[PDB]
């Protein structure tokens, strides 16, 4: 089972012993701070942490004894703060005397603004405030992967309407491909779950059971797929069979969309010739509910996709809707999947926008790109102390390095608030106690050893809509 | 966890898509080629032994996953039939048998890793079913190759500085498990650079090793006190002195590392530890040094400036090749800003500067653990072989736009060359018996791990040649 108190960097079990004499409150916050800009974050992933790491009873004294003995090897000396621990055991049944306020998850912040903040209610435990960092700041996971979705359906939306004058589909036009190409299977549910507060198409299964043990939602499930092929089961079909091997693929899901990866041998051989020649009366016969989704895999990606809609432009019926885009038949639709991140799907959809054909044709798929190729620098998250309590008065507590201004961190107790104008403003050493700038976002979440305030998934999804879309 | 949902959506469609009557789906991992030349294999044990052995089939995680897939894609597609008959004849074990280079081997880009096939002809869908979970290897092979690429640099510059390779295994300390994107990755990477490095403060990666591996020490990594942000900006602005006075003092027979940079890191190296703490650091022993932690700036003039303030400040000698070399007790850790990149950079400017790298060491956290996708190593899980109607077929996907892509035909085997490198024979011609016999061992059959590695032995066959000479 997992432990806590083997659940922090290393160094940290030696901090209890460095922090000044007669310290009786650690006082810590995260931020993205301030530095495709990232201009505003979305806040995601922190209820996951607090229900499966931090509530509850996670000290036992078989845990203490398990650090105790890890940490005199490890060390090669005897440091660990058993007493502390022991402390949290016997006084508390083991919950942590922590409390924790955030903003509410799905809200989407401007950098360099509190999020969330820290801070121990016991004087005893003044060193566990900076304990669970490690943890806390892995949510910068699923804050990275949620703000870079949303930034991609940004524009993703804004050349929907450009070029189609509407949103429609817009949230099944970014698919999570990602499931193999992260890191771990619990990344691959943070991961995906974080895509879907902004798209409903994925194939990375393991969100869905941890947006319903952790969120929840009001349908079923928060995510869909569509049947799709893979090299394997075109390629088993031999290099001279690839026409029955899309023959049958499409008769064995004839009343459903269907994806097709075409890209086994000749991908341009596969439009013209075998989609738009030899199995053509297979597709022109599908329903605008079930089209036949062709996925090239392989390529300069934008060159690929528009030699593509060239292809099919002049095998099948194009017309031009009421923006002036061309736009494939309903039953005929493309899914980029092949090296997609934020920066070629911009590149792909202006290509498309400047050779006159409307983004309603396409749609993507991102695997690396949207779940693992990011890191905690993206955002530049990061948890600091600003607020000690020594000798019963409250001090400001700072870093302010000499070669990096962007390094400085905030002042005092901090508190999250509206602007006249409508903005966010994070209000430093206390001031919010002054009540000039209206109530506190910051709510608390977690307090001493219970989750306090949740939030449903249908919840966050409505907080983190786009301004397009309201 | 539920292996049966443990898998890509699309996977759930593919057993109506292969060829009708197809017995035998085979398939293998390649890290393919495109400086990363050699990959470490290692991590393939752990994904066996915790999700792929034993009962992993249910009648209630058939019915979980029949009930999620209903919603997932509006309709009936999930294979219940082949699921209840692995839960029926084989008590709900894998059919599989997969093959595998021995972990820790260090081996050449575009060769076969690891094969994976189904041993019973009702099964073939399940060769990849399990490819998701697989694949996922691509991270400890590629944290530990990347690992080992620093390595190298660092016993390069140590070796030349130095003389020797004294310390090496202690020169780049694992900094990332807050900076990587959960606990379990945390362990899982932590334990990849544990293959060649013994400093870690992720401590994720030490429970991991023991459960997996195993080790003949207590631990596989270790680590030292060391103070953050935090426990010197506590004392407020004007007490930094107080704060490094007192952390020296409470680990005054270990080595301390003390983060110097919270205000300004020149005047912290010159003025404090220079003259006004100087008694409390020249008084150390050489078992227990202070390591002094810029951590902003630039990596390499920040690097260089510390070493010339302190070489100022405290008896610097010359070693035998010709490098200055700060007291015993006096040591630097770089720990901002480090990835392969940035490493190389910062030892060769500190050659440059007459520098020994006996004076270094680093941290590296996101660049170590969280900077690398399954894109560095093309690392990559393709079917070559398959049997329909009882005739087996060599197959393969041949991009005409991507040549890169191509991939490997029929039934694969590993091999030494007559000049001792490798190479992995298709099309079943290891059979021919020109090349030795197949280095890939099974690993993994119907349901049970068959053989296995300790974390000694994975760390052995991951040694540089440098080390071995
Ligand atoms: N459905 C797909 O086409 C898919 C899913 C995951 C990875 N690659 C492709
Ligand atoms: N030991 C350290 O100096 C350390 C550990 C983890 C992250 N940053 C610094
Ligand atoms: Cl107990
Ligand atoms: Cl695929
Ligand atoms: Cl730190």
């Amino acid at each position: 089972e997992f432990n806590i108190l083997l659940a922090t960097d290393s160094y940290k079990v030696t901090h209890y012993k460095q922090y000044p004499p007669n310290t009786s409150k650690v006082y810590s916050y995260f931020e993205c701070r301030e530095k495709v800009k990232y201009e505003e974050t979305v806040f995601y992933g922190l209820q996951y942490i607090l229900n499966k790491y931090l509530k509850g009873k996670v000290v036992t004294k078989e845990k203490i004894q398990e650090a105790k003995d890890v940490y005199k090897e490890h060390f090669q000396d005897d440091v660990f703060n058993e007493k502390g621990w022991n402390y949290i055991l016997e006084k508390y049944d083991g919950h942590l005397p922590i409390e924790i306020k955030a903003v509410p998850e799905g809200f989407v912040i401007p950098r360099g603004n509190v999020l969330f903040t820290v801070e121990n209610t016991d004087p005893e435990c003044y060193w566990l405030t900076n304990w669970i960092e490690t943890i806390l700041v892995q949510s910068w996971y699923p804050i990275t992967v949620a703000t870079n979705s949303r930034e991609q359906k940004k524009i993703l939306a804004k050349y929907l309407l450009e070029t189609s004058g509407n949103l429609d589909g817009l949230e099944y036009k970014l698919h999570d491909f990602g499931y193999r190409g992260v890191s771990s299977q619990e990344t691959a549910g943070i991961g995906a779950s974080a895509h879907l507060v902004n798209f409903k198409g994925t194939d990375t299964v393991a969100g869905l059971a941890l947006i319903k043990k952790y969120y929840g939602t009001k349908d079923p499930v928060p995510g869909y797929s569509v049947p799709a092929a893979e090299h394997s089961t075109i390629t088993a079909w031999g290099k001279d069979h690839e026409k029955d091997a899309f023959e049958h693929i499409v008769t064995q899901f004839s009343s459903v969309p269907v994806s097709v990866v075409s890209d086994s041998y000749d991908i341009y051989n596969a439009c013209e010739k075998i989609w738009g020649e030899d199995l053509r009366h297979l597709i022109v016969s599908r329903s605008t509910q079930a089209p036949l989704i062709i996925r090239p895999d392989s390529g300069n990606p934008l060159d690929t996709v528009l030699k593509v809609l060239e292809i099919l432009g002049k095998k099948f019926p194009v017309t031009e809707n009421s923006k002036g885009y061309k736009l494939l038949p309903p039953y005929l639709r493309v899914i980029q999947g092949d090296g997609v991140d934020i920066n070629t799907l911009q590149e792909i959809v202006e290509g498309m926008k400047q050779k006159m054909w409307s983004i309603e044709n396409i749609a993507f798929g991102s695997g690396g790109g949207l779940l693992q190729k990011l890191t905690r620098d993206l955002l530049n998250c990061s948890f600091k102390c600003s607020y000690v309590v020594t000798n019963g008065l409250g001090i400001n507590v700072f870093k302010d390095p000499v070669a990096d201004p962007n390094k400085r961190s905030k002042k005092g107790r901090l508190s999250l608030h509206r602007t006249p104008a409508g903005n966010f403003v994070t209000l430093e050493e206390g001031k919010g106690d002054l009540e000039e700038y209206g109530q506190d976002l910051l709510h608390t979440v977690f307090k001493n050893g219970k989750v306090t305030k949740s939030y449903s998934f249908d919840e966050i999804r409505k907080n983190a809509q786009l301004n397009i879309e309201l």
